[PDB]
């Protein structure tokens, strides 16, 4: 069976003092050990949290580029991520697509760099509001992924987990429910079967990027098609712990 996945993206926040604080209560906890854990620091803080977080969670970085070194100011390399020891990236989220502008072409030219330095990608996909509500929440999804599956191949998928973004239900005052989240899993399952290979379709995780919090965390790991969380702002509190063991 597909193992549970917890991420937490952590985003621009953190300061030397609130990390260690963080890292320490991550350190003291008990954590089910068929969680796979992942935590996502901003970059100037990847190397103060790798070298004191517990080697059982893996580190993350929230981005990078699509060359392994060059005349690009202010962009990291899967290349330098490798070498400090950051395992995992973070590729195409909301806030990157939106805000950075960055296309499904560019994240997709991403992931299959990052693969290929050997780094396992966390890729994001998603709808807003209004791609919801004229019904293209697929479209979307389908077009986002299509463009990661032109450039990547069928065994690349191996260490790719798909983040869904419920982008509608991010900072709009709109919530998803645990059956609203389930329907898009099991229809990017559906995708991933018709379009890559039933293997691929089974054994990509497919995370929930929404609002989750040690509240809702339960109902929504519950869901057959929801293996793991990408957390946002709970991941900066204890109660990730809770998240990790949401099946416990």
């Amino acid at each position: 069976a597909r193992k549970f996945f917890v991420g937490g993206n952590w985003k621009m926040n953190g300061s030397k003092a609130s990390i260690k604080s963080l890292v320490e209560t991550l350190n003291a906890s008990k954590l089910d050990n068929k969680t796979e854990v992942v935590v996502a620091p901003p970059a100037i803080y990847l190397p103060q949290v790798r070298q004191a977080l517990r080697k059982d969670i893996q580190v993350a970085a929230q981005n990078c580029y699509t060359k392994a070194s060059g005349a690009f100011t202010g962009e990291i390399s899967p290349e330098m991520l490798k070498d400090l020891g950051i395992p995992w990236v973070i590729l195409g989220h909301s806030e990157r697509r939106h805000i950075f502008g960055e296309s499904d072409e560019f994240v997709a030219e991403k992931v299959k760099y990052a693969l290929d330095q050997g780094l396992k990608v966390i890729a994001c996909i998603g709808e807003t509001l209004e791609e919801r509500e004229a019904g293209k929440t697929m479209e979307v999804c389908a077009r986002q992924l299509k463009a990661i599956a032109k450039k990547i191949s069928e065994s690349d998928w191996s260490n790719v987990v798909i983040a869904y973004e419920p982008v509608w239900a991010i900072g709009t005052g709109k919530v998803a429910t645990p059956e609203q989240a389930q329907e898009v899993h099991a229809a990017i399952r559906k995708w991933l079967a018709e379009n890559v290979s039933a293997e691929v379709a089974e054994s990509t995780r497919i995370i929930y990027g929404g609002s989750v919090n040690g509240g809702n965390c339960a109902e929504l790991a519950k869901q057959p098609d929801i293996d793991g969380f990408l957390v946002g702002g709970a991941s900066l509190k204890p109660e990730f712990v809770d998240i990790i063991n949401a099946r416990k």
